[PDB]
């Protein structure tokens, strides 16, 4: 369906996100048919959102549950809401919600990192309380994004697992809200900016609307009226601009109006007149060669899981921002939209990614009983489900972010296994598929490292080469000496085959603050620093490297295991955002480089 | 040959343990073509010896050199060994070591851990100056005992790889020492204990003389002749004794006495009265069913690497004391004798060890292809000759240790892979002679979790079952309740297959000191805790358990990769000897208890 993104004028929000809602586990999964959304849950207690709910309590036992919870709450529906649109929104449920209204079904939702809402106005009434009963679930299986296997165990409970490194958190980990349309109301919006050898230039609108006229109204950072547009259904507008950049990167506003002889609807877009797209060994955005700093990130921290927070937020790009990142990726799974809006208003480049991860299953490092499917791309593994679940994870992202100046690309996975058989077959459709969902942005599959240059099945379907490697770490382990050459050979090999310009997604070392060694090696800070700089000497020394974004901005939280020492510690920073001996060396390189721009094969 | 251990008698030492000689690498390989041994060495700098070599220095490329390297050091005589018997005499040189007295070769040794000495006399003059070089070589094959795989790189450059944890720390690890004797000198000697329901008994006497008779005398605790023998190669003495007890070792000492009829030689041995035995699915000390409380170990400590220390070892004495240890075994590889001497007086119960690990090719780390012989008992491989310079490791640590009466079991490997057939074919000959070369102790062969009790092959060969156990960890990690029905299991199934005493001589968990956690999961202080005490629940449950040896006592260097955070962490202690949080847990259980005896299955 069509998502947009509520502010404040013609509509007003409660936001929900008040925090402290009721919240009990369902061990016995009598819920549904107990009806426990009837009446107040018992045996509650209180949690918060948004936040996940695996570590607000200090509990193990509540910590890797899996199946279905229970969160509820109580509101008062706002006098002035009238005859009015009522609206409730939940910016992420994590893996599945479903809602009720005190006895209403009013919802219903599979993904867990964008938003779903409904039309509640029939079983509310203004000026009154209503009881919000969510139901959450966060089982994985094959046909869900993020795919994993639920094994029930003989002895009555269930327990997760799946193939993905980072934890596997769950609950409301984004804003809830009620909130209020006229009768007329936009509900879908969509833009794009043609730019011109940087001169002059052209954005289209297209806009379904609740019924009514569109009065199309672009203006400047000061609020003066420079473009104008008449038509419900599309337009071009063709003035001479001021462009969003990455040092910079400024903003204009399009109002959007919907008109009907009773009411009226009024919706601010910000817009960026930018362009972006691949030409030969380049990217382009404005026509320009960039280049890419930064990281992968994750939605992590202390306490909270994946809850959105927005002094983490402010922190951490304080942090992005001293260090030199101009860019960085939406590590498995869409983000928080927060995160966007910051990146636009802030001039910040965005690879925007999907949660499909681990489609893999020789990742990996298992001792342990093997089932385990035994061909990915089959009924039993990696399905005709499994294709349309992900299309739709692909319609939404893109459905969310098409209009964010601040993503540069889609990424549709993060690596896949694409030495099995079906790997072509699955990929190719949605490849096609994206393409036709937005043409304005270029798309990618980010890579594992072992489906190599001679080995990987698929990458001529995408723009852009998103490489993740870990050459003197999981291969060569403590090597630099070798790993130097696999990797520039390998790089190399890839420039070649493709001759596509290549960005490297993934290139870091688990590094424990505070170990320290002469011998510089493996988990010590110094050899992060010295590993660091030889996979930098090396893409200084590759014309078609033209991004760079470091393993792990700070550490995050994995499924426990014999890899992972009380998480993946390949942050440049610490979970609490302590930084490691080379958040100073990133730093030198980020920021004296000329901004967007390469070295000269050396600085 | 025969082995004595140096003491001050007729006898004499001058240390020359004194550690400053001079050091240097072969990278070139120049040394025995160029006679290094012949003039001073150049290029030389400072060691400490004993040490490993590895350490000393803060050099990355001195620590992982692998090859050829030189020890070399001027000495004087003592002007007034006049008439004497003069010996060369090496504790250990770690791998191979070569060794000249002022261009004269007398001696070549392959092992890393036991002591290798040469008659010298003609080679030296009394009162003057001598140049020794050592030649010392870290290297291993397939033949080498551990084994290994030096891999040559494309430029000639040599590569160790090996297939145990600890890191191959090489170098002259324990003392050096020139010593005398008269021309008459007892060099071998060998004692039997008998005892029956522990009122008297008899000490079997077995006495081999340079050139002379023999007559020996058995001196009390406070000096005083508890009885005599005369005869050579041959006697048998009675007693009414104080045993050598697990709690407190109480020693007589047996004085050996070669007469000529000029010259005379006189050599005093310490003897402790007790006899060892499997009755059953017990393990006897004079006759009493034992249980076994206490460590895996390393020689290992920063700087220093395995290199022999004083202080070092009356500190972790005092530790594993406090903490209520009564036993340990020579993880991996024979110990210094100073160890087994301490043990010997201060009632300690061990478990010697040849430096037989690695037989494996299955305890890979993942994922790095190449490239290992695929069969692990085969000509490429362990082969006739590999057999051979293991029955030699037997020896040799049979020879040095037999007259320890705190050596009350020896194990002959640990952790071979008994999957593959020809593992039996391998090891029955080898457990065969074990039994003929000293028939007055048990003897064990350490066990791998994988050759588990339906899949194991050789244990049936030998006298008590030793256990490397490793659930909740390697294998079900994180998952205490499942780990707890697989480890029981699993031992039931052991003790009614073989009905053997069993020891587990590894349980432990990597805990990073400091690293603490609310949800008790696995890298945490509180996960060690939680996981050594579901071993101790199960191993009281289970009667044929009679043993409990902790993996680690202290953290310790191994070779980098991802599974070792810059070591090996199942310490119970770190390297510098702190404490963590399960050093309290074990003081407790062990403390409380009985002296030397199995719970009675309860708190
Ligand atoms: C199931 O969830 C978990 C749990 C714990 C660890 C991981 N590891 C992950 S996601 N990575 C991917 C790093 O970008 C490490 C990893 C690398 C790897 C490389 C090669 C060349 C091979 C052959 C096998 C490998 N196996 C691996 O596991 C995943
Ligand atoms: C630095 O030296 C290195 C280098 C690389 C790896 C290691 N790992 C080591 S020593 N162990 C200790 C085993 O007692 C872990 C281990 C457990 C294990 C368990 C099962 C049940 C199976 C089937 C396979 C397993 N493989 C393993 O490797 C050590």
């Amino acid at each position: 369906s069509h998502m947009l993104r509520p502010v404040e004028t013609p509509t007003r929000e409660i936001k929900k996100l008040d925090g402290l809602w009721a919240f009990s586990l369902d061990r016995e999964n009598c819920g549904i048919d107990q009806r426990w959304w009837e009446s107040a849950l018992q045996e509650s207690r209180a949690i918060a959102v948004p936040g996940s709910f695996n570590d607000q309590f200090a509990d193990a036992d509540i910590r890797n549950y899996a199946g279905n919870v229970w969160y509820q709450r109580e509101v008062f529906i706002p006098k002035g809401w009238a005859g009015q649109r009522i609206v409730l929104r939940f910016d992420a449920v994590t893996h599945y919600g479903k809602v009720w209204v005190n006895n209403q079904e009013v919802m219903e939702h599979q993904g867990g990192y964008t938003p779903f809402e409904a039309d509640v106005t029939p079983y509310v009434i203004a000026g009154k309380s209503v009881r919000i009963t969510v139901c959450v679930n966060n089982e994985l299986n094959w046909q869900t994004i993020p795919p994993g296997m639920v094994i029930t165990d003989e002895n009555g409970k269930k327990k997760q697992s799946y193939f993905h490194d980072f934890f596997n958190y769950a609950g409301i980990h984004r804003s809830v809200m009620l909130y209020t349309t006229p009768n007329t109301w936009v509900d879908d919006i969509t833009v794009v900016t043609h730019v011109a050898q940087d001169c002059n230039h052209a954005s289209v609108d297209w806009q379904v609307v609740a019924n009514g006229d569109v009065s199309v109204e672009l203006r400047d950072a000061d609020q003066q009226v420079v473009a104008t547009g008449q038509g419900t259904s599309g337009t071009l507008q063709v003035v001479n601009p001021h462009l969003w950049q990455p040092g910079e990167g400024y903003l204009y506003e399009l109002c959007v109006t919907a008109k009907s002889q009773t009411e009226c609807d009024i919706y601010p877009l910000r817009v960026g007149i930018r362009s972006v797209a691949v030409k030969g060994e380049q990217f382009l955005i404005n026509h320009k060669p960039f280049y890419f700093t930064g990281f992968g990130r994750h939605e992590d921290a202390d306490l909270r899981g994946k809850g959105f927070d927005n002094v983490l937020m402010v922190h951490d790009h304080a942090l992005m921002d001293w260090i030199g990142a101009n860019s960085y990726r939406t590590s498995h799974y869409p983000y928080a939209e927060e995160m966007l809006d910051w990146a636009d208003e802030h001039g910040i480049v965005v690879i925007d990614e999907t949660a499909a991860v681990g489609f893999n299953l020789s990742l990996g490092i298992g001792f342990e009983a093997g089932n385990k499917p035994k061909e990915l791309y089959s009924e039993e593994a990696v399905n005709g489900e499994t294709q349309q679940a992900h299309l739709q994870a692909i319609k939404e992202l893109i459905a969310r972010d098409k209009n964010h100046p601040s993503v540069v690309m889609w990424s549709i996975a993060n690596e896949p296994d694409t030495r099995p058989q079906g790997a072509r077959e699955y990929f190719a459709p949605l490849a096609e598929a994206t393409r036709k969902l937005d043409p304005t942005r270029p798309i990618t599959c980010v890579n594992v490292m072992f489906c190599d240059a001679h080995t990987d099945t698929i990458s001529d379907l995408f723009d852009v080469l998103c490489l993740n490697r870990y050459y003197g770490w999981y291969v060569q382990s403590g090597d630099l000496e070798t790993a130097e050459k696999v990797l520039e050979k390998e790089l190399l090999a890839w420039q070649e085959k493709l001759h596509q310009p290549i960005i490297i997604t993934e290139y870091g070392v688990d590094t424990l603050a505070g170990l320290h060694s002469m011998y510089t090696d493996m988990w010590s800070e110094e050899y992060q620093c010295a590993w660091l700089d030889m996979y930098h000497r090396v893409f200084d020394r590759v014309s078609a490297v033209v991004g760079e974004q470091v393993w792990n901005f700070a550490d995050f939280a994995t499924s426990q295991g014999i890899l992972r020492v009380g998480g993946n510690k390949k942050g440049i920073f610490t979970r609490d955002r302590k930084p490691k001996s080379a958040a100073f060396l990133l730093q030198k390189r980020w920021t004296g480089m000329n901004f967007g721009e390469k070295p000269q094969q050396g600085g």
